[PDB]
């Protein structure tokens, strides 16, 4: 089997994107944020307090004729910006883009803090992490992917994300007319659970590159790309006038900047971001401060490749025997 689903901005900056999910039968779309950083399955529902509820779409499994209390089970999760949500657990049916799985845990939220509830767009989290960090609790579940894999085609899945436009999460093939060149795949440990590489070192602008190994995690649930400060410090030094404001919570520069655009390594490969990529728009409405796309990981424990460098690249999540993860331009 495969899926196909395409995946929307959920707003002009791309700050995150989703992708809808039908769950139950009949079937109830959710519009979920893909999460390759997390493992965990989780929804606004009926069982949501009702005053963290603002416009999202909620899973209802009263009204699935094949949802199942998971007896006993709960689920709480904190993420790396500090929210967080946890509730109760239910199996269903569960089908992205023509794919399904049944028996899925779909972890329904009770409790979701503030930072869930102010988006009205997100209807809870697809975790594509390893499930090893599934968070269920006192019996751990499966991801979708893990659920999937033994029925798709090949064990893989793919990340094709839009620049200020949609794109496609496809499971079970490589799209050969999606990408540009050859796609370069490189080593993954997953011993912290996620998807984890070390690119091969980075380029600034049209500046020479710097070969330097560089640990991270691929993450479609992380808007920027955090680095280490040093290299951090290196992009943002060609940009005339940008600083770290400890105000505003990183790395600033003037909108009347024109960014240079940053590359990294993938072995022997290079994938280039756009300077365009790296903006992120005025820090409050009207003010000529603009936020920037690459931000320093230092207090966050790991570097993350999210949003602002995996859009610039076709992305294999390559969840065979031995998980490898593969680039390619496009």
């Amino acid at each position: 089997s495969t899926g196909s689903a395409t995946t929307t901005p959920i707003d002009s900056l791309d700050d995150a994107y989703i992708t809808p999910v039908q769950i139950g039968t009949p079937a109830q779309t959710l519009n979920l944020d893909f999460d390759t950083g997390s493992s965990d399955l989780w929804v606004f529902s009926s069982e949501t307090t009702a005053s963290e509820v603002d416009g999202q779409t909620i899973y209802t499994p009263s009204k699935s004729t094949t949802a199942k209390l998971l007896s006993g089970a709960t689920w709480s999760i904190s993420y790396g910006d500090g929210s967080s949500s946890s509730g109760d657990v239910y199996t269903d049916t569960v089908s992205v883009g023509g794919l399904t799985v049944t028996g899925q845990a779909v972890e329904s939220a009770k409790k979701v803090s503030s930072s869930f509830t102010e988006d009205s767009t997100i209807d809870g989290l697809l975790g594509l992490a390893f499930s090893t960090l599934n968070t269920v609790s006192p019996t751990q579940q499966k991801t979708f992917f893990d659920n999937a894999k033994a029925s798709l085609d090949s064990p893989v899945f793919t990340a094709d994300l839009g620049y200020h436009a949609p794109g496609t999460y496809n499971f079970g093939f490589i799209d050969t007319t999606a990408y540009t060149g050859s796609i370069t795949y490189t080593a993954v440990s997953t011993k912290q659970g996620f998807w984890e590489w070390t690119s091969t070192g980075y380029a600034v602008g049209s500046g020479t590159f710097k070969s330097t190994s560089i640990d991270g995690i691929a993450d479609t649930g992380t808007t920027l790309l955090y680095l280490p400060a040093t290299v951090v410090s290196a992009y943002w030094a060609q940009v005339s006038g940008a600083k770290s404001s400890s105000s505003v919570g990183g790395y600033v520069f003037p909108c009347s900047a024109t960014l240079p655009s940053f590359t990294f390594g993938v072995g022997s490969a290079r994938i280039v971001i756009p300077g365009d990529y790296i903006d992120f728009g005025p820090i409050s409405t009207g003010s000529s401060s603009c936020f920037g796309g690459i931000q320093s990981s230092a207090g966050i424990g790991i570097n993350i490749f999210g949003d602002v460098a995996l859009k610039a690249a076709f992305v294999v999540f390559n969840g065979a025997t031995t998980p490898t993860l593969g680039f390619a331009s496009k």
